[PDB]
């Protein structure tokens, strides 16, 4: 199935690589691991779309994982500040952050879960660990974002996120990029093109307002106005993605995010820039071998089989 795994016929074990080539690139076009990518990426996107307006106050879901998987990217988040930048590239000091990570994360995601469902933590751990960036190379693209929806896809795969609303998803993802641009800012991370980082931010925040689509509070070309910006970067990702390049980016933004300032002036409706983003995110990150050369399989939740 798609939407979830069988279990308990279902066995867990340390994800591999299995990307490597071109034939092995496609290969992965018809895996059980991309259509599921593909279903819980289309999901979101359509849960998000009923959530055009999220509380920025919010701090809880009445949905128990959801509480739970924020908590854990909260101890994440506690864990920057005992791992300061040493100086330098990317900054150093992430080598520790991640190792700080690596270390003390199983057991966050024990805690997390119930008991019976503690067998899944090697594969959910891998997922959860590749969501930040890299140790090695120090950067972070649009593969380690995608390994943040895998695991968020993992816990939806077992049940956990009955009645998952737009609002879940703006809560999680919202956390998870507080996070992210912490990061990317104290050490420096390098880009690993439409954003320097990111491409699900756009997906989510352009869908968010494609049902009120004539009267959203921004049209498409209002995007490069920036104080505009400012005013929605807490309540919409589309805004909130556009508000950070305008902070850590110094060109007129014609020069510096061609792509992003071409669908501005050029597609006058929310509902297609979801679409034509979301066309884009099978051709930029899945079928992109640079890209999802680092994704790794397990075999239960995201496995290296055919159909």
């Amino acid at each position: 199935s798609l939407d979830r795994v069988d279990w308990p016929h279902a066995t867990f074990s340390t994800p591999v690589k299995r990307i490597f080539d071109t034939q092995t690139t496609l290969d992965f076009q018809s895996s059980l691991a991309i259509h599921r990518i593909k279903y819980h990426l289309h999901k979101y996107t359509t849960l998000i779309s009923h959530c055009s307006d999220p509380d920025p106050h919010a701090t809880a879901s009445s949905i128990a994982m959801v509480n739970g998987l924020m908590g854990v990217l909260d101890k994440l988040a506690h864990l920057i500040d005992e791992t300061p930048p040493l100086p330098g590239y990317g900054n150093l000091a992430c080598r520790e952050w991640h190792h700080k990570l690596d270390e003390r994360l199983p057991q966050w995601l024990q805690e997390m879960l119930p008991s019976e469902y503690h067998e899944v933590v090697p594969e959910l751990q891998y997922y959860l660990g590749n969501s930040f960036g890299s140790s090695t190379r120090l950067d972070y693209g649009t593969g380690h974002e995608l390994s943040f929806m895998a695991t968020v896809a993992a816990l939806d795969m077992l049940g956990m996120f009955p009645h998952h609303r737009g609002a879940d998803v703006f809560l999680l993802f919202n956390k998870y990029y507080t996070i992210m641009r912490r990061l990317i800012l104290t050490y420096t991370l390098e880009p690993a093109g439409l954003d320097d980082h990111f491409h699900l931010v756009y997906i989510l925040g352009s869908s968010q307002w494609q049902l009120l689509d004539a009267q959203a509070p921004l049209q498409p070309r209002e995007i490069l106005d920036k104080s505009l910006v400012r005013e929605y970067k807490d309540t919409n990702f589309y805004c909130q993605g556009i508000n950070f390049i305008n902070e850590v980016k110094m060109g007129p933004f014609e020069e510096h995010s061609p792509i992003l300032y071409d669908i501005a002036v050029t597609v006058p409706r929310w509902s297609k820039v979801c679409k034509g983003l979301l066309k884009m995110y099978s051709v930029e990150v899945e079928k992109k071998f640079p890209v999802v050369q680092h994704f790794w399989f397990g075999t239960g939740f995201f496995p290296w089989v055919n159909i």
